[PDB]
């Protein structure tokens, strides 16, 4: 059914429907599908779904010139721990990714692989099954006492990364980035947000290290910036974006309650702009908004009111993607896209609206999303959300 209380506004007349160059790609409009974990990949081997994923992505690529960022994709076994999320380290994984990318390119849209590493958000017992470590910035902090218990129950306690461990993650990012590009992706997005491994190094709650990877703003930023630099130099800066969530509390991050958190992110962005000034500008920065501090909460819940991402615009001068409860607030988008380098990521309503871009252009009602099929091994709730016309052919 359609979202009941929703009054659509047509955005055809705004910068949301003006083209923009992002890296090597040429977008027709600035409505971006952000990374969305859907757990349709098959076990063993974290293989993308061969029946439905190319259909799902192709449906949502239908408007030519759409930028699509894939679900989080593991760079290596050690970086994972979720059996039904995809990887891109292996030949069999890349075999299906080529077909997904072909489905998006057949629609004249673009595909960016979000490269993922889980750190303390992983499952210690699944990792142990596979002979893998339970990795974190500092083993003196756990997400919660439950994951602490399961960690001890699996005899796989948190492992503070060594310097050699970090170097191996950097190699795995390079490997996964190279596989992404050889498979046909137009670029990659380094996931450094939402409390996963790289965010765990940025945040002073998770990162209590005393080597060169913690203890200061500069040290906490080092792992993320080394991944950035490694990929700049192997696939080029125009094929690399970075995702950050300054105000997020998901996965036990500090958010705005830490008064030092804007300095931490301001340092990362300043370092990105320095690289751009020396001729190596990343394709984009992708920010999660304080509008959504936790994506497991319904729209309007978990909204942080005492901070904004405006600081980013004074530091980073390249494209910025913003994401968080924009689908139901066209009045906010209308304002924010007056800035000529701003794109809007639409998460949960891209799940439910394959023709979301058309609906935003024409101001049409939106399909409700069904939270119970966000993560089921099913085409139901994946590829069977109707387009607007189909929805009217159904009574909605
Ligand atoms: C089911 C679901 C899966 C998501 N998966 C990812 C992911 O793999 N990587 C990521 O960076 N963000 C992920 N997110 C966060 C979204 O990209 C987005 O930032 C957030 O949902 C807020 O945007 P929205 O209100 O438009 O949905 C996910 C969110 C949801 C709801
Ligand atoms: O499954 C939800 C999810 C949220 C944020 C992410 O970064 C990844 C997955
Ligand atoms: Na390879």
């Amino acid at each position: 059914p359609f979202v009941k209380g929703f009054e659509p506004i047509s955005l055809r007349d705004t910068n949301l429907f003006e083209p923009i160059k992002i890296g090597n790609t040429q977008l027709a409009h600035r409505a971006v599908m952000p990374p969305l974990t859907r757990m349709r990949a098959t076990h063993p081997g974290n293989i993308p779904n061969k029946e439905w994923a190319a259909v799902y992505y192709g449906q949502r690529a239908q408007r030519p010139g759409t930028m699509i960022i894939t679900e989080g994709t593991f760079i290596s076994p050690q970086a994972g721990g979720y059996d039904n999320a995809p990887g891109i380290w292996s030949d069999e994984q890349v075999a299906e990714w080529k077909n997904i990318f072909l489905a998006i390119h057949d629609c004249q849209s673009f595909a960016w692989v979000q490269l993922w590493s889980l750190g303390w958000a992983s499952f210690p017992d699944v990792l142990a099954r596979d002979g893998l470590r339970y990795d974190c910035a500092s083993d003196r902090v756990y997400m919660n006492a439950t994951l602490q218990e399961k960690a001890k129950d699996a005899n796989n306690l948190e492992h503070s990364l060594t310097k050699d461990d970090i170097k191996q993650y950097i190699k795995d990012y390079i490997h996964a980035a190279k596989n992404s590009i050889a498979a046909g992706a137009d670029g990659v997005e380094i996931h450094s947000a939402n409390g996963y491994l790289l965010n765990q190094f940025l945040d002073p709650h998770s990162n209590k290290r005393t080597d060169e990877y913690g203890g200061t703003i500069e040290n906490r930023a080092r792992f993320t910036l080394e991944v950035v630099d490694a990929l700049i130099e192997t696939i080029g800066p125009e094929r690399v974006g970075l995702r950050l969530s300054p105000y997020g509390t998901f996965n036990s991050m500090s958010g705005g309650a830490e008064p030092g958190i804007i300095a931490q992110y301001s340092y990362v962005l300043g370092e990105l702009e320095k690289r751009a000034k020396a001729g190596k500008r990343l394709a984009f920065v992708h920010l999660v908004e304080p509008r959504v501090t936790d994506p497991s909460l319904v729209e309007g819940e978990g909204e942080y009111s005492e901070g904004t991402n405006d600081f980013a615009y004074s530091i980073w001068k390249g494209p910025i993607i913003r994401a968080g409860n924009y689908a139901l607030h066209p009045e906010v988008v209308r304002e924010q896209v007056k800035d000529p380098r701003t794109l809007i990521g639409y998460g949960r309503f891209f799940i439910s609206n394959p023709d979301l871009v058309y609906r935003l252009e024409e101001g049409l009602p939106l399909n409700k999303y069904d939270r119970s099929t966000f993560y089921t091994m099913s085409a139901e709730g994946y590829t069977d959300y109707p387009t607007y016309e189909e929805a009217v052919d159904l009574g909605w």
